[PDB]
């Protein structure tokens, strides 16, 4: 339809400047969506997702995490999962004040899915629906201990060598990712590894705190985050209205796959069922 983007910013944890987009369609908003991107990317890789949501009368708030895209902070530097979740909580507060009376939908992809889950456990009544795209949620006990120790002393130390070529079966998506100057083109730092384990170590203990309906999306050929971790999440959450949509043969970024228009139409159908 016609969904215009406006750029704003707020002060995050440590007074780090956090830039976010607001996508507004030319119609009375049916609900608001607060979107959390994954590791190394930024909110401008979701223009087509925000535009698709605007077609359904949804307003989308999408922020760049600290150390990502337009936001402040050292690139992909993080020391605690609470840094990500507090800034997401601040954005949800912004959207709640701007649109009172609208249902609140929290959407997260990959690391953003782990962020949205950690926020959702802390504030289970601050949102109405939750949608997760291959969430980084289930990350031996000795390696978990050592990784969280390292990430708390040298959170900027490179550790894990991630395969960007597994993000999508679309060659244009893999190419656009790799030539984007705003995108992180390095190894996973130790701080991000610790934050991921922080949501992973506590998922089965704290998943019962969730109450709002939940939809999980995951391609079966995901080589970055295994689909079995999503099968285990939906069995642990306390929410009664839960379902996981598996896309056979799709890669990590189901919103960027050639079948993205089918994936996005499944998300809009799920939301319209509950709005």
């Amino acid at each position: 339809m016609t969904t215009t983007r406006t750029e704003r910013n707020f002060a995050g944890i440590g007074d780090v400047r956090i830039v976010y987009d607001v996508w507004t369609p030319d119609t009375a908003p049916q609900a608001v969506v607060v979107l959390a991107h994954g590791l190394g990317e930024h909110a401008r890789r979701y223009d087509h997702v925000a535009q698709r949501l605007g077609a359904a009368g949804l307003v989308t708030y999408a922020l760049d995490h600290r150390g990502h895209g337009r936001s402040g902070g050292k690139r992909v530097l993080v020391r605690d999962i609470s840094e990500y979740t507090a800034d997401f909580d601040t954005l949800v507060g912004i959207a709640t004040r701007e649109y009172p009376g609208c249902k609140r939908i929290v959407l997260g992809h990959s690391m953003g899915g782990g962020i949205v889950f950690a926020y959702g456990v802390e504030r289970p009544d601050n949102y109405d629906l939750m949608v997760l795209s291959a969430p980084a949620v289930a990350a031996s006990p000795v390696v978990a201990v050592a990784a969280k120790l390292l990430g708390v002393v040298v959170p900027g130390l490179p550790v894990q060598e991630l395969d960007f070529t597994a993000i999508s079966r679309d060659p244009e998506v893999v190419q656009a990712y790799n030539t984007d100057p705003l995108v992180h083109h390095g190894r996973v730092p130790a701080g991000i590894g610790r934050a991921l384990l922080q949501v992973g170590e506590t998922m089965p203990r704290r998943a019962p705190a969730l109450t709002a309906p939940l939809l999980v999306l995951h391609g079966t050929d995901d080589r970055l985050i295994p689909i079995e971790g999503s099968r285990r999440l939906v069995e642990c959450v306390g929410s009664a209205d839960v379902q996981l949509k598996e896309y056979p043969g799709l890669y990590h970024e189901v919103f960027n796959e050639p079948e993205r228009n089918q994936v996005l139409d499944d998300v809009v159908a799920w939301l319209t069922e509950r709005l």
